[PDB]
């Protein structure tokens, strides 16, 4: 899907409220942490009432600390990785889907991590989320995603 343009948020969805508003706040802390904003987020998609924010592998377990500990995102529930694979996405043939919530201020967000199958390797985020190991078992199981920190890989 196409890059999303701004406003993310439409009045005529209330289901994409927050959405620019959320985006800001990331923008935010990753400046904070010495991070930029287009180096960690590649792309914004807003399809069907939802936002994913397409994050760079080399940069998610940063993305979802700050996710999780800032005050303005507040992040707690992780619903749980899944995988999907598209064969003609020659690099990235391999994706990742995580659907976040914060029941604080009550939003939804989904990041979008990929790989490529030449090198199938994302890092783990149960350090951040300790629910997510079970999803990231079967993500591996499915498409061979590795997942790197992953408990069950010590
Ligand atoms: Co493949």
């Amino acid at each position: 899907p196409a890059a999303a343009q701004r406003p993310y948020s439409d009045p005529s969805d209330p289901r994409t409220a927050y959405f620019d508003e959320v985006a800001d706040a990331l923008e935010r802390s990753l400046k904070e942490i010495g991070t930029p904003y287009d180096t960690a987020i590649s792309r914004v998609v807003v399809d069907r009432g939802e936002i994913t924010f397409h994050v760079q592998r080399e940069h998610l377990l940063d993305v979802a600390t700050r996710l999780r500990d800032d005050p303005a995102l507040r992040f707690e529930l992780c619903l749980g990785v899944t995988g999907v694979h598209y064969p003609e996405d020659e690099g990235n043939e391999l994706h990742a889907v995580y659907a976040l919530r914060s029941i604080t201020h009550n939003y939804e967000i989904r990041l979008e991590v990929s790989c490529p199958d030449s090198d199938p390797h994302i890092p783990s985020i149960v350090s951040v989320y300790p629910t997510n190991d079970w999803h990231e078992r079967e993500a591996w199981d499915f498409f061979g995603i590795i997942f790197d920190g992953h408990p069950a890989l010590t």
